[PDB]
């Protein structure tokens, strides 16, 4: 909508304070004009029709507990935007500065968040399994990365392709978490999962077996549930990306870590230049090796670490 660009202040789902870009027209709306064609955050008001109402606040202060999920959906959509723009020169999810629309307070006790093809959607959680899902920057960026994947490789959401699709979202979710630089780790959804239980998460990239996910191709899940195990087999590729960055010795294979920024450069290039809708794990390894070759040279340490990390997780 039309109005003046303003800066409000509020508290997100975890109780931290942050500034947010708003637009003033009688009310202050969660409409950020500083990023592409805008970031817009809506109240679904516990209904399921979308997008709901552009979020309106009387005084540009967002400290009510009802406001927190909106503060975070809005602010982390901006962080994710800044990551892809500043780090990879990609303008919004479609590379053309598409508006990022998010709705919060979707449904009641809904234990999930998703990119729906047009917008982000956040449940509040039931307060036991989850608190409002926008509170997790890695969740926000994981879901927005599905949009990136859709506009690039178009990985099919089933079997190994689908597990690469999930891993790509976990990888870039994590890298946005590190980019934001507040409380980053290699776990997924730690900030919003199970508020009664400290130290857990939905999955771990550094040790997938901690939550029962495979960390080696010989352990891949071959059943039909979860679209052929897409949130399960992602552990194989997560662990490989973790090793490329941090290094380590995994099933007796030594990997020299090359750090997060080079992990990102390599996987982004693989995603945008080499993956196709039906890429499998072996083709991902080839894509990552070619990407590292493009960027660092075929005799580089970077290319050797990519090979080591894939060998370590049994993907030839
Ligand atoms: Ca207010
Ligand atoms: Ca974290
Ligand atoms: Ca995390
Ligand atoms: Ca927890
Ligand atoms: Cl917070
Ligand atoms: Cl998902
Ligand atoms: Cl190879
Ligand atoms: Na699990
Ligand atoms: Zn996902
Ligand atoms: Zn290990």
């Amino acid at each position: 909508i039309t109005g003046t660009s303003t800066v409000g202040v509020g508290r997100g789902v975890l109780g931290d304070q942050k500034n947010i870009n708003t637009t003033y027209s009688t009310y202050y709306y969660l409409q950020d004009n500083t990023r592409g064609d805008g970031i817009f955050t809506y109240d679904a008001k516990y209904r399921t029709t979308l997008p709901g109402s552009l979020w309106a606040d009387a005084d540009n202060q967002f400290f009510a507990s009802y406001d927190a999920p909106a503060v975070d959906a809005h602010y982390y959509a901006g962080v994710t935007y800044d990551y892809y723009k500043n780090v990879h020169n990609r303008l919004s999810y479609d590379g053309n500065n598409a508006a990022i629309r998010s709705s919060v307070h979707y449904s009641q006790g809904y234990n999930n968040a998703f990119w729906n093809g047009s917008e982000m959607v956040y449940g509040d959680g039931d307060g036991q399994t989850f608190i409002p899902l926008s509170g997790g920057i890695d969740v926000v960026a994981h879901e927005l990365t599905h949009a990136v994947t859709d506009y690039t490789a178009g990985l099919i959401y089933q079997n190994e392709s689908g597990a690469i699709n999930e891993a790509i979202s976990d990888i870039f979710g994590t890298l946005v978490e590190f980019y934001a630089n507040k409380n980053p780790d290699w776990e997924i959804g730690e900030d919003v999962y199970t508020p009664g239980i400290s130290g857990d998460s939905l999955r771990s990239m550094s040790d997938p077996a901690k939550y029962g996910d495979p960390d080696h191709y010989s352990k891949r899940y071959t059943g039909t549930q979860d679209n052929g195990g897409v949130h399960i087999n992602s552990g194989i590729i997560n662990k490989a990306a973790y090793l490329i960055s941090q290094g380590g010795t995994h099933y007796g294979v030594s990997v020299v870590g090359i750090g997060r920024d080079k992990l990102g450069k390599i996987f982004y290039r693989a995603l945008t230049q080499y993956l196709t809708p039906t890429s499998n794990f072996s083709q991902l390894r080839a894509a990552a090796v070619q990407s590292a070759t493009d960027l660092y040279g075929s005799t580089s340490q970077e290319v050797a670490s990519v090979k080591q990390a894939f060998d370590a997780v049994g993907v030839k």
